[PDB]
DNA sequence: GGCGACCCGGCGCCCGCTACGGAGTCAACTACGGGTAGGGGGTATCGGGCAACGCGGCACTGAACACCGTTGTCATGTGCCTTG
């Protein structure tokens, strides 16, 4: 069958899971939280940047700069190691 | 007329696992009518990229004071020579 959670497959993803979570944890607070919203880590559905700019009270443009700032942060090769493997 | 065999159905099973071949199938027709499903056409709405401002760290503004620190300064005290 295909509908069969493979089990290395499925540890895996919570491996990843995990290790992506405290990568975002030694990113600052505000920057980790941001990108998650806009890649929806905790929620299902991500938030486009002006989506974003609601609830953390921030302008899409503002907003927008800042998820450039972590999209970099993140591709600096210190946070970069870990996740490469994982792909 | 319940016993009785007998008869019959009817059923029930028939050691363990791995490991080990392939495969794949004979007989209507057309007309309509709708409804949906797709195609492009065009349109309102959302998202991404630049100019003006604000900060914020520090940095310069040294200017203006302060902190030692220094050789200015000195009226006023020991030591030798001359005279009581």
């Amino acid at each position: 069958d295909s509908e069969a959670v493979v089990p290395a497959d499925a540890v895996s993803f919570t491996l990843l899971q995990e290790q992506l979570h405290s990568v975002l944890d030694t990113l600052s607070e505000r920057e980790a939280g941001v990108v998650s919203m806009r890649f929806g880590l905790t929620d299902g559905q991500p938030k486009t940047l002006d989506e974003i700019g609601k609830v953390y009270g921030v302008t899409r443009e503002r907003i927008r700069q800042i998820e450039s700032k972590t999209m970099s942060k993140l591709r600096h090769p210190s946070r970069s190691q870990v996740l490469r493997d994982y792909l």
